Formats: C-alpha cells, sequence, structure tokens
C-alpha cells in the first residue's frame, strides 16, 4: 500500500470570474473516480491565493491512478464558477521523492486562461513521514 501526499500551495495569473471583482479561488482534490473528494478554504477577492493546506489520499496503483486538480470560484448563489482543471498522471512521480512543481490547468468552456497551481506531490509507504524524502 502506498499513499498520496499532496500540498496544495498556491495559485496565480487566474482569470477574472466576476465581473466587479477578482476570484474567489479554491481547489478540488479527486483520486480516479474516487466519491472521497478534498477541497481547500476558499480565498476571497485573489488573483494569487495561497492555501498551503496539506492532504493525505490512499493510493489504489501508484502507476494507474490520476489526480484530478479542479480550480474554482465560489459564487454568491447556490452554485459555484468552474475556472480549470489539470489531469496528473500518478506514474510520473518517482516513489519517494517530494516534488515541488507548477501546473498549467486548462480552462473551462467560455474562461479566457486557466491559471497555474503549485502542488508539492509525494508518493510515500504508509506509515512513512508525509513531505520528507522516503
Ligand atoms: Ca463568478
Ligand atoms: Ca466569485
Amino acid at each position: 500500500m502506498y499513499q498520496l501526499h499532496v500540498r496544495v500551495v498556491e495559485a496565480k495569473e487566474l482569470p477574472k470570474m466576476d465581473t466587479f471583482g477578482k476570484c474567489d479561488a479554491f481547489a478540488i482534490l479527486q483520486l480516479n473516480s474516487s466519491r472521497n473528494i478534498h477541497r481547500t478554504k476558499v480565498i476571497e477577492k485573489t488573483y494569487t491565493p495561497v492555501w498551503n493546506e496539506e492532504f493525505h489520499i490512499p493510493l489504489e496503483d501508484v502507476t494507474i491512478d490520476t489526480l484530478t486538480v479542479f480550480l474554482k470560484d465560489e459564487d454568491k448563489g447556490s452554485s459555484d464558477d468552474p475556472i480549470s482543471l489539470i489531469k496528473i498522471p500518478i506514474n510520473q512521480f518517482p516513489l519517494g521523492e517530494v516534488v515541488d512543481k507548477w501546473y498549467s490547468l486548462i480552462p473551462v468552456k467560455g474562461v479566457k486562461k486557466g491559471g497555474q497551481i503549485r502542488l508539492t506531490i509525494h508518493i510515500a509507504p504508509l506509515g512513512a513521514t508525509p513531505f520528507q524524502k522516503t
């Protein structure tokens, strides 16, 4: 068994998602199509949100698993405003290494730019210390 440790650090270059505002940005993490979803806090009225939030997701397969990262803009009614997403194959991360990297998000229809998000990702055997080289 292996575990995927993910620090959702920050994002930048976000589009304007509110006609009289900026972006009320939060991120969502999903392994494969698992119903166990992880969400950051919202950072209100910014194009450069910093969350620095850690999540720990059990992996079912260290090669075929995929991490989908959704970026969204929180709005005032019952729904939010999708911005962009990226699908990150898990096989590209060397086992036990802590990889700090920026990822260009692909914007949804009707959004001019998708932004970039910084993630620290670390696949490690269960019980090993998160975010330390193994
Ligand atoms: Ca909006
Ligand atoms: Ca908003």
